[PDB]
């Protein structure tokens, strides 16, 4: 058969050997800075899951050089604090993970300065909550941005020790997100919202659905059933789960295979190259609470075989592997950003989407 985890660790040398820069403890200084912290993620993520602490001298690395002040926003004062609330959120997310891993409550005090910094943009006076994502523009109340900060602040209400004010702020959060009318009629999530020009209203915007922004919310949703032992929490995130899989809802193809929207056009840019992988663990997350939370043996198992379904088209029709040479001793395995398609190029987003891939099926 398959073993996700050996296939998950060549996936990450291929990541290392092509894309790792050790001179500046960082993947891709030619790609956005943010989707490194999602590759920590997924590194973090197949560590803990595995057992293994192959990579634990290097992840520390790319956090000790990555939590400096950032040439291009020094006023955030480093700690990931960013010149946009999205990039801090995914950092912050991926320090939660390594508090999960190693314990070290240094991992948890980066995650508290990111809530406090990212709570600075939350208003009420437009669209009655919500943060913005453009710090310095301040015009686009976006899904992704506030699914990072409520499962920032859900997850906090687990971890953190003044627990009750995080609780709060996440149960506020989810209770803005479910009323602002991104979650459509099918119960999936567009992009953002929009202002009316004369009432101040604010409205779906329509734009395209993307598969991350219906990933991110499941795992706050998990937080949050952790934090209060409703089971309300899970059956909301089933219910987002459940339309991905819907082969009727364009997302997952008539193979059974997950699509994101670009991939007919063949125009996914470098930001939606990695947003499959990102929903993938997430699942993976709200399938392991779906099992542990009832007794029938069954339970999950449509998430469990979405996800083998999937990791087995990615294997067979989206690999590459690299060439060892006299000198470079490297190996791994590469891929490309359709997990049915054919592969033709290998960028470290799509890299990384398909780390997150074997690693939700560890
Ligand atoms: N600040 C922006 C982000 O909001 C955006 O997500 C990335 C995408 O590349 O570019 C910049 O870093």
């Amino acid at each position: 058969s398959l073993n996700s985890t050996g296939l998950a660790q060549a996936a990450i040398n291929g990541l290392n050997a092509r894309f790792y820069e050790s001179s500046n403890a960082r993947w891709s200084s030619d790609e956005p800075w943010w989707i490194s912290g999602v590759a920590l993620t997924m590194v973090i993520e197949y560590m803990r899951r595995s057992g293994s602490k192959e990579y634990l001298d290097q992840v520390e690395d790319v956090i000790e050089v990555q939590r400096q002040p950032l040439s291009w926003w020094p006023s955030g004062e480093g700690e990931f604090r960013a010149d946009a609330t999205d990039d801090t959120g995914w950092w912050a997310l991926a320090m939660v993970r390594m508090y999960d891993l190693t314990g070290n409550e240094d991992y948890l005090n980066i995650s508290i300065k990111d809530e406090a910094y990212m709570r600075q943009w939350w208003t009420d006076t437009e669209c009655g909550g919500g943060l913005y994502v453009d710090i310095q523009d301040l015009t686009y109340k976006n899904a992704i941005a506030n699914e990072l900060y409520l499962k920032l602040v859900a997850s906090l209400a687990n971890r953190a020790p003044n627990a009750t004010i995080y609780l709060d702020r996440a149960q506020q959060a989810w209770t803005w997100f479910l009323g602002s009318g991104m979650i459509n009629g099918v119960n999936l999530i567009n992009d953002g919202l929009a202002r009316d020009s004369n009432t101040g209203s604010c409205y779906n915007n329509r734009l395209p659905v993307w598969t991350y922004n219906q990933g991110v919310i499941l795992g706050a949703l998990v937080e949050l059933y952790h934090a209060t032992k409703d089971e309300s929490y899970l059956l909301s995130a089933q219910a987002i789960a459940d339309a991905v899989l819907s082969p009727s809802n364009g997302l997952t193809s008539s193979s059974g295979v997950l699509t994101e929207t670009c991939e007919g056009s063949d125009s996914c840019n470098q930001d939606q190259q990695v947003f499959k992988g990102v929903f993938a663990l997430n699942l993976a997350e709200l399938g392991d609470a779906v099992a542990g939370a009832s007794s029938d043996p069954d339970a999950g198992q449509d998430y469990r075989e979405y996800l083998d379904t999937n990791m087995q088209s990615m294997y067979a029709n989206d690999r590459s592997e690299i060439v060892p040479t006299l000198f470079d001793s490297s190996t791994g395995d590469l891929y490309d950003v359709s997990w049915s398609g054919p592969f033709r190029n290998a960028t470290m987003p799509k890299q990384a989407s398909a780390i997150g891939l074997y690693v939700a099926n560890i």
